[PDB]
């Protein structure tokens, strides 16, 4: 869909505001540092994996198979009780409850690929520096 792209700080103070600073751990430089290398901060962001017919959605990039049903992903198991498309409104609210759940697992926040190639390990301040949170 046309992107609907939060402001870094925006995104910063909001995630904070839905308690995801130091939620099971994760900073929100983490978690902005995630938003940021998954979807760019575009709650409308969705990619096709088509490896295994699913989908990432949202500001997370949340997949379809494992976290949010969309109707389109063969044996899919929906583990957040969400609508994919849910993950991909201008309220986060829905999907900062996912990536709650997600990180809830025993890997946490490395289930993201993304976050362990260019987070992980690495000096994150940068994204929340400004923002005032
Ligand atoms: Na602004
Ligand atoms: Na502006
Ligand atoms: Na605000």
């Amino acid at each position: 869909a046309e992107a609907k792209v939060f402001e870094r700080c925006e995104l910063a103070r909001t995630l904070k505001r839905l308690g995801m600073d130091g939620y099971r751990g994760i900073s929100l430089a983490n978690w902005m540092c995630l938003a940021k290398w998954e979807s760019g901060y575009n709650t409308r962001a969705t990619n096709y994996n088509a490896g295994d017919r699913s989908t990432d959605y949202g500001t997370f990039q949340i997949n379809s198979r494992y976290w949010c049903n969309d109707g389109k992903t063969p044996g899919a198991v929906n583990a957040c009780h969400l609508s994919c498309s849910a993950l991909l409104q201008d309220n986060i609210a829905d999907a900062v409850a996912c990536a709650k759940r997600v990180v809830r697992d025993p890997q946490g926040i490395r289930a993201w690929v993304a976050w362990r190639n260019r987070c992980q390990n690495r000096d994150v301040r940068q994204y929340v520096q400004g923002c005032g949170v």
